[PDB]
């Protein structure tokens, strides 16, 4: 056994040789560290009994434990493995007990298979008997894929592991975490994922949300594979250079989805195909939001908005956070500090804006017949709290407003009782969006006021290295009891199922309407509900680094709008910290400046009307504005074939290894380059520059840059943005709201590639109603230029915006003169356009035009 094969034996403690012995494993402290010293011999595990059964589907085997010890308690003595071949590109297997039931995780989406095996498999499938491993080969090269030879098969009742190779070290996701880094080196690290509010911090913690996906590039081809853990019990994943990947889980089964793609994005693709593909967000979301905790008064949040809306900050949505309510409770507001909130919201909404309000799911539960306290009283009306152990008597608690009983989303009178809160509370302010924080769920006392019982849930076996080492730690009791049944196998399924209530609200409380969730909690599909923020993040130099691998691999678990707290929660942040991080933040699919409780004001006005902060954040938000159109059609490609958002630069440069690990710069699609500058005094940035032509984006230069590293000059004003040759962006005339924005005059950019062609497309439907994919009311158009000539090619058409929107200017990057441009309409001429030519610079502007969107046109010069 190469020492980097080794599967540990001994998780739980300080290894011992005795220990070693007693659990039949092999015992060689001579190792490198982190080695383990105890690992699994070759016959721990289960063997196949008898012969595999073709099925309609796949093919079944029971597989029956070989005698071992029984370490973390009651064993499986005979398992049922069920393989389903569902697509060419899809292999699904689950370990079960053959003779019992166990907790499978009742995803919203996923469906149980009752297909015939697909045909054209980009896959094979091997089992081995003696003893059972399972291996997923890529059918092209033989490339072995998932191998779980490598290690036993674990399947305890509340203790599963099984272990797979992995082909190459270039591997990414998991989650929740904050990883540092993107790509994940190998070296021996244990990742724990359990529900938890704890500080994203360099700690290595689970964090608010729990995600098992990961993807592998095999190699520079862009072949690549994905596994996706079909489990809701606390887990970790332990990572290890053979290079392998072991998950251990305590309670469920072994559900597992094997995904093979082409390229990166082909993976994520087929992992959304199965979980769920992201919701097409309102277009006024993608706008840029402002928020505190701790306005105080809502003439302090009036100030604060006055002041952005004075310094014409691009600037669509204002949080709320629990100051507006009356002493922190849900569903109502503060008549004296937030008097006159009605007003105020009448006030957002005449100037363009939203207002997202946070909503928390634990309820007071203070009431009586003196000061009645509605939610609570309906609630307890309809029985749909989360029940202590006994089944019947409501968990209490203690969140912000004191002790608290906890809804069980779970329940479908849960949300009938929820949607009726959020239409009491919408006919009193009219609120946009729904921010809904805490769920994970987040309680401020351990299990319950009264503590948690000593038992095999809230005590189990063996417990992952979770932050403070208890499940209950901060969250309900184990025992608690639940619809889909005890917090135990559901905890992590908490937020899921508040985002997909409070989805359920959004259709009466917005009938028609997309709104908008931001969730603070997630499990996978979550995407197909809500937005994210990365959580309670600190002012620090650090904070700003990690944001962006927590960006990317959100944008891998489909939940492509996703940000963090721009400028930081905790902490006063430093003016150039907030400057450097206002600059990148205008670049975050969720763009969110938030600051916690108490600290000084980070709004970017706060820092001076003329201030340098103020100025360069108004001029990033206004391209960030400038290219929604592109942004937009980007989560339309996510939502409809789930396409990333933001963008690793792996995902476009595969081919090239020197991008395999950059995590300090992303893209935007396929086309767009961010690079921040993300040192503290620093006014240049060590930055790849992919194998592409690359434009900068504000003078429109062809860099000389190509496939190196370089040192780019990124004065205190600038972040770097460059447009890739061969793409072209639609735009559209920034305003200060999309409101106003999406009545404004279009644009293209075509940037041109080598060859002189480029190739974009851009879809436009009303920006806020449900269905209008699914309905097939919008607008979606080509654009390609091979030279000489631009066509825009209409390929839907059921939607005509009302504005008269037209495409009024053409900028074409690396371009030698353009003479004699005309333009026609299903091949008829009009009208001469403007040409100004920059010879320096080989741009061109075509003005003077005014191609209507949804109309085809060809556009074509000579030179
Ligand atoms: C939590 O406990 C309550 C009782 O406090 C349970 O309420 C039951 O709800 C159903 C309505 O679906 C009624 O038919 C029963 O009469 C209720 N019981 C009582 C005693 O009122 C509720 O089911 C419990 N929830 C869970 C998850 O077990
Ligand atoms: O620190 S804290 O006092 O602010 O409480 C944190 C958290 O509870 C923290 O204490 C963790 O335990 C690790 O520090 C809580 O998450 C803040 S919530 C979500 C945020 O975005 C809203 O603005 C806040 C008000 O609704
Ligand atoms: C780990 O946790 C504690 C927070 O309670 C903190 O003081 C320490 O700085 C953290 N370490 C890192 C690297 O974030
Ligand atoms: C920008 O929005 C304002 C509304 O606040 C509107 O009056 C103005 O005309 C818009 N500007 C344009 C057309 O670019």
């Amino acid at each position: 056994v190469n020492e980097l094969e080794r599967i540990n034996c001994i998780p739980d403690q300080p290894p011992t040789k005795a220990t070693c012995d007693q659990r039949g494993c092999c015992w060689n402290p001579q190792g490198a560290v982190s080695v383990p010293w105890c690992y699994y011999s070759k016959n721990h595990s289960y063997h196949v009994e008898g012969n595999l059964v073709n099925t309609n589907a796949g093919f079944t085997a029971r597989l029956k434990n070989l005698p071992s010890s029984p370490v973390f308690g009651s064993n499986v003595d005979n398992v049922l493995l069920t393989a389903e071949y569902q697509t060419s590109n899809r292999f699904h297997f689950k370990l079960t007990d053959q003779t019992n039931n166990r907790f499978e995780v009742p995803h919203e989406h996923v469906q149980s298979f009752s297909g015939n095996a697909a045909a054209s498999l980009t896959y094979q499938v091997e089992i081995s008997r003696q003893p059972f491993s399972i291996k997923v080969t890529r059918r092209s090269n033989n490339r072995v894929l998932f191998d779980s030879s490598i290690g036993p098969l674990l399947f305890a009742d509340q203790f599963l592991q099984l272990s797979t190779r992995l082909p190459s070290t270039n591997v990414y996701g998991l989650g929740e975490h904050v990883h540092q880094q993107y790509r994940h080196d190998m070296n021996w690290k244990t990742w724990p994922i359990f529900n938890r509010d704890t500080t994203p911090n360099g700690n290595g913690t689970n964090l608010y949300g729990a995600q098992t996906f990961f993807l592998c590039l095999e190699d520079a081809s862009g072949l690549s594979f994905g596994v996706f853990l079909m489990n809701s019990n606390a887990m970790e994943v332990v990572l290890q250079p053979a290079p392998a990947i072991t998950y251990r889980t305590i309670g469920g089964i072994l559900d597992f989805y094997v995904f093979l793609g082409n390229t990166p994005e082909q993976v994520v693709q087929e992992y959304l195909e199965l979980i769920g593909r992201p919701a097409l967000p309102s277009y006024w979301a993608l706008g840029f939001h402002l928020s505190r905790y701790e306005y105080g008064t809502l003439d302090n949040m009036r100030e604060v908005v006055e002041r952005n809306r004075a310094a014409q900050l691009p600037y669509d949505v204002q949080h709320a956070d629990i100051d507006y309510m009356d002493e922190r409770r849900d569903f109502t507001y503060d008549s004296v500090d937030f008097k006159g909130f009605p007003e105020f919201v009448n006030e957002l909404h005449n100037n363009g804006q939203k207002l997202v309000i946070i909503v928390d799911p634990a309820i007071s539960n203070n009431s009586s017949s003196s000061k009645p306290y509605g939610p609570y009283d309906r609630g307890s009306d309809m029985k749909i709290w989360v029940n202590s152990s006994d089944g019947v008597t409501p968990l209490i608690g203690e969140v912000w407003p004191g002790q608290t009983v906890f809804p069980d989303y779970t329940n479908p009178n849960c949300a009938v009782w929820w949607t009726k809160e959020f239409e009491l509370f919408h006919n009193q302010v009219e609120f946009d969006g729904i921010w809904i924080d805490m769920n994970e769920v987040s309680n401020f006392v351990d299990g319950s006021v009264s503590g948690c019982s000593t038992n095999n849930l809230n005590n189990p076996p063996f417990t992952p290295r979770i932050l403070d080492g208890y499940l209950f730690c901060k969250t309900l009791c184990m025992d608690a009891v639940q619809h889909w049944g005890k917090q135990y196998d559901i905890h992590n399924l908490y937020g899921y199922s508040m985002a997909v209530a409070t989805a359920e609200a959004a259709k009466t409380v917005f009938p028609n309407k997309r709104s908008f969730i931001l969730t603070r909690s997630t499990f996978a599909g979550s995407g197909k509900f809500a937005a994210h923020w990365l959580g309670d993040n600190t002012a620090t130099w650090d904070d700003l680094r990690w944001s962006i691998p927590g960006v990317l691999e959100f944008n891998l678990f489909g939940i492509p709008m996703v940000g963090p707290d721009i400028c930081g929660f905790a902490l006063d942040t430093p003016e150039e910290l907030c400057r450097r991080w206002m600059q990148l933040g205008a670049f975050y699919p969720f763009s969110r400046n938030h600051n916690g409780q108490g600290y000084k004001d980070q709004d970017p006005a706060s820092f001076g009307a003329d201030s340098l902060l103020l100025n360069s954040s108004r001029h990033y938000l206004n391209i960030r504005y400038t290219l929604l159109p592109y942004l937009y059609t980007l989560f339309f490609r996510a939502h409809s074939r789930g396409d990333t958002v933001a963008r690793p630069l792996l995902h476009e440069f595969y081919e090239d290894n020197s991008t395999w690990d950059v995590h300090q710069q992303f893209l935007w699609g396929p086309g767009l380059l961010i690079t921040p500058v993300l040192d503290e005094g620093a006014e240049k940035v060590m930055a790849y520059v992919p194998d592409a032509v690359w434009y900068d984006y504000e003078t429109g230069s062809q860099v000389r840059w190509r496939k190196q590293k370089v040192e780019m000059e990124l004065p205190g004003d600038k972040i770097g943005l460059h447009l890739r040759g061969g793409y072209i962006f639609p735009t559209q005339q920034p305003n200060t709201t999309t409101l106003a924005s999406r009545k404004n005059p279009l644009g293209l950019i075509i940037a041109l590639d080598e060859n002189k062609e480029a190739k974009g497309e851009l879809f436009w439907d009303d920006g806020e109603t449900k269905d209008t994919v699914a309905n097939k009311v919008y607008l979606l158009c080509e654009f390609s230029v091979t030279q000489n000539r631009l066509e825009v090619n209409i390929s839907q058409s059921t939607y005509k915006d009302p504005n008269n929107l037209a495409f009024n200017e053409i900028k074409i990057l690396g371009t030698e003169e353009p003479s004699n441009v005309t333009v026609k309409h299903n091949g008829v001429p009009s009208t001469s356009p403007t040409v100004t030519y920059d010879s320096n610079l080989k741009v061109a502007i075509i003005t003077d035009i005014d191609l209507l969107l949804g109309e085809a046109y060809t556009v074509e010069w000579a030179h």
